[PDB]
């Protein structure tokens, strides 16, 4: 019955943010996320799991907000936005074991289902643009 921290991105490009589908939750739409792993800062986090799913290079990373999810596991997943360091770039689906592909989507207009943590956090107003 473990308690576990992850970190959630949201990469902004304009009016639109990045979803993956997922392959818990599988064949929703969910922000990129991980496990914080020892040491790491929140950011280190957010870059490592950007990089490591879509080969992205981000930057600006910023706290936004953090939720409790319950699952034998419970998850602390803290939310992060970021920027393209290079807005130039664009996701490449680096682990299709985990994901079918990416997509850059606008708030007004989230893809559906979403990843029942992701929506909850949509159903309370979340917000990642500044």
């Amino acid at each position: 019955g473990s308690i576990k921290v992850a970190v959630v991105v949201c990469l902004l490009r304009g009016q639109n943010v990045l979803l993956g589908r997922r392959r818990l939750g599988d064949s929703t739409f969910s922000l990129p996320s991980g496990h914080l792993e020892f040491g790491e800062s929140f950011e280190e986090c957010a870059a490592r799991e950007l990089k490591e799913e879509t080969d992205l290079d981000i930057g600006k990373i910023e706290l936004l907000t953090v939720t409790n999810n319950l699952f034998p596991s419970q998850y602390v997943a803290v939310f992060m936005r970021a920027v393209l360091a290079d807005p130039r770039q664009e996701p490449q689906n680096i682990e299709p074991e985990f994901c079918d592909g990416w997509g850059w989507y606008e708030w007004d207009n989230l893809p559906k289902p979403l990843f029942w943590p992701l929506d909850n956090v949509v159903q309370d107003g979340f917000n990642p643009f500044p």
